[PDB]
């Protein structure tokens, strides 16, 4: 329900794979630890369902702004970084780092205005999952 | 109301109805995962089940809003963007992911997030 938020959307879902993919590698070079031995992007089922989960991250970040609430992350957001957590065991630091990385790779896409108003999205599902313990 | 709690079974089950939903598909569609097919190698299973997963977080978020404006907006777009990948395996593979779906919800539950489903796949039929 806005012009420039039906922009944003659509860039980000036009470019959704790539971003995805350019996000994942810049994860994996910053953090070397995740594909490795142990790690949780070490084999290739791992690292595939490790795609999929940020997508699905992206996804949500792409609609909550394409609508203009941030509920849907305090809503579904949390069942799925519980999930994450949990079923892939991914530690809190690595989702963060993860939506991070997915957070440059998608405002290096945007410009100046766009990018201040995408980023609070990312950063609210970055400070969702950093008060997950509590 | 009932639709955060109907979001909330397919967040839940995300991972786990595309799954099912792309081997029903490619059961259905055996030429699907044959040479040549768009399902035939692992990578392009993978991309497969990336697109599969992004249509069925498309409509679980417009359930969880109540609107279908999303559908309309940057449903299309990605269906553009993701053809220029045929079009008419879209539709059967949007028709796996409404039954396996429905099949974890009971009956006001699954008739109210069907519609979601149909509108869809109508708007794919509509493609040129
Ligand atoms: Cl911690
Ligand atoms: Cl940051």
């Amino acid at each position: 329900t806005s012009e420039q938020r039906v922009n944003i959307a659509t860039l980000l879902t036009e470019n959704k794979k790539k971003i995805v993919d350019k996000a994942s590698q810049d994860l994996w070079r910053r953090h070397p630890d995740l594909i490795a031995p142990g790690g949780i992007a070490f084999s290739q089922r791992d690292r595939a369902l490790c795609l999929r989960d940020y997508g699905w991250f992206l996804h949500l970040i792409t609609f909550c702004l394409l609508a203009g609430d941030k509920g849907p992350i305090e809503s579904i957001g949390l069942i799925s970084i519980r999930e994450m957590y949990n079923s892939l065991g991914v530690p809190v630091p690595a989702m963060m780092e993860s939506i991070r990385c997915l957070k440059e790779a998608s405002l290096s896409l945007l410009d100046e205005e766009d990018a201040n108003e995408t980023a609070p999205y990312f950063d609210y599902i970055i400070k969702a999952m950093s008060e997950f313990h509590h």
